[PDB]
């Protein structure tokens, strides 16, 4: 759109391409997403209102000549690239902690307004030079080829629950937490059943004891194999006891048992939280 000069393509998305761009009438540099219903219009207009330091700012919605552009604040790296960059050494735990804590704050905000992300993944998490981490694409899922990753998907989604809650985002972030610690994807599924079966092999096949109502889930099958739960000391070493306590609460099968973002903020793991600055080279 005429008011913006593209500077570079900064990624492919689900809904379209993302450009780094410069506004001519503000001089501001940004991230310009090109998308493809008034419902979608109203939903997005809602998002322009949920402003939080840990949510990528939606600057402007441009519904011109019947295409849709979303103008966001620009950030210089995402967490996936940073992870890949930190791999030989791993992200220091104090930064993992700070990142988790900030994200939890962003979630507690979104969720308190009844807005879910639905699709948390490292690629949707964006970082700056100042030690901040922000959720991007928040709200688009409920508002609207390269394969979409299943790795972070909550089990109730995989089992065909149509009415997810805020807990699906806690799950995702817990998968993200585990991955930052270990330097390997927690559950790298390459189909819905592989993804489910990886969850099962690690946390154990859910039943009515741990997850009441699980056997009445739409895509649940009495024929699922019955794997034993592993020890968390095996899953994410060498995360401490507080860290492992927290992760287990984020990965609870029953979404009603699963810790909230707000309760997670009070967990003892955060007793000593700080705000380190990452070494990122741009
Ligand atoms: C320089 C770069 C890290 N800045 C980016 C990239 C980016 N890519 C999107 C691709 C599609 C994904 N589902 C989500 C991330 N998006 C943004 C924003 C936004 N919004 C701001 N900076 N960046």
């Amino acid at each position: 759109m005429e008011n913006f000069q593209k500077v570079e393509k900064i990624g492919e998305g689900t809904y379209g391409v993302v450009y780094k761009a410069r506004n001519k009438l503000t001089g501001e540099v940004v991230a310009l997403k090109k998308i493809r219903p008034s419902t979608a219009i109203r939903e997005i207009s809602l998002l322009k209102e949920l402003n939080h330091p840990n949510i990528v700012k939606l600057l402007d919605v441009i519904h011109t000549e019947n295409k849709l552009y979303l103008v966001f604040e620009f950030l210089h790296q995402d967490l996936k690239k940073f992870m890949d960059a930190s791999a030989l050494t791993g992200i220091p735990l104090p930064l993992i902690k700070s990142y988790l804590f900030q994200l939890l704050q962003g979630l507690a905000f979104c969720h308190s307004h009844r807005v879910l992300h639905r699709d948390l993944k490292p690629q949707n998490l964006l970082i700056n030079t100042e030690g901040a981490i922000k959720l991007a694409d928040f709200g688009l899922a409920r508002a609207f080829h390269e394969v979409v990753t299943l790795w972070y998907r909550a089990p109730e989604i995989l089992l065909g629950c149509k009415y997810y809650s805020t807990a699906v985002d806690i799950w995702s972030l817990g998968c993200i937490f585990a991955e930052m610690v270990t330097r390997r994807a927690l559950f790298p599924g390459d189909s819905e059943i592989d993804q489910l079966f990886r969850i099962f092999r690690t946390l154990g096949t859910p039943d009515e004891v741990v997850w009441p109502g699980v056997t009445s889930m739409p895509d649940y099958k009495p024929s699922f194999p019955k794997w034993a739960r592993q020890d968390f000391s095996k899953v994410v070493p060498p995360l401490d006891e507080d860290g492992r306590s927290l992760l287990s609460q984020m990965l609870h099968y029953d979404p009603n048992k699963r810790i909230s973002a707000k309760a997670a903020l009070a967990h003892p793991f955060f007793q000593d939280v700080t705000k380190p600055v990452p070494h990122l080279r741009l």
